[PDB]
């Protein structure tokens, strides 16, 4: 996240990371949601590689005990049947992952909220991004999980020449767009959590930035919108 500010860490309790095997260790790629207690949500990108995942719950700073996570792995990957990876802008850009175990909820760790189906945001509803992805164009990912306000861009907008074109779609949200603050690689899968109502629900899971970079002006970060996906959600959930 560029231009962002540390969370809290009991703020954004649904925040996970997803990580993959590098050697002896692990490193974080994207981010994602919790939504069961045995399912998290990200984008169908994320898990493009043959690599060995796992999802850390109650995570804070991915470099220090936080004395707060659950480490588990990833049994089974369900993404999106009309994800192609060379066309990101197709849209379809979502997975589910069933986690080898439940998670236990705390403080630290809740089940997102997903919003209800077909919910669109009124052009610059309140929402904040996070994640521990680059907090700058080609530079390095965050220590401490970061948040940054980006109002949302409504698609008539985010649609027009000047911002994205044809690039977005219908089944997406835009958000940001200031120049200053944005998503960015890492970030990816993570949510975008907006205010509705008096409560915070994940209505993005992040998809694309530019390639001109992460923070540029009339480009604002495009996320999934989960408003669109909400029957393929309990669909796949219920059938496995
Ligand atoms: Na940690």
């Amino acid at each position: 996240v560029v231009g962002g500010t540390e969370a809290q860490r009991n703020s954004w309790p649904s925040q996970i990371s997803l990580q993959y095997r590098s050697g002896s260790s692990w490193a974080h790629t994207c981010g994602g949601t919790l939504i069961r207690q045995n399912w998290v949500m990200t984008a169908a990108h994320c898990v493009d590689r043959e690599l060995t995942f796992r999802v850390v719950v109650g995570e804070h700073n991915l470099n220090q005990n936080n004395g707060t996570e659950q480490y588990v792995g990833v049994q089974k990957i369900v993404v999106h049947p009309y994800w192609n990876t060379d066309d990101v802008a197709a849209g379809y850009d979502i997975a589910l992952l069933r986690l080898a175990q439940s998670v236990t909820l705390n403080s630290y760790v809740q089940l997102g909220v997903l919003p209800r189906a077909g919910t669109i945001l009124a052009n610059n509803s309140p929402c904040y991004i996070t994640g521990w992805g680059l907090t700058r164009t080609n530079g390095q990912l965050a220590q401490t999980l970061q948040q940054a306000y980006l109002p949302t861009v409504d698609y008539a907008i985010c649609s027009s020449s000047s911002y994205w074109g044809s690039t977005v779609k219908n089944s997406m949200v835009c958000a940001g767009g200031d120049g200053v603050r944005s998503g960015c690689q890492g970030d990816s899968g993570g949510p975008l959590h907006c205010l509705v109502n008096g409560q915070y629900a994940v209505h993005g899971v992040t998809s694309f930035v530019s390639r001109l970079g992460c923070n540029v002006t009339r480009k604002p970060t495009v996320f999934t919108r989960v408003s669109a996906y909400i029957s393929w959600i309990n669909n796949v959930i219920a059938s496995n």
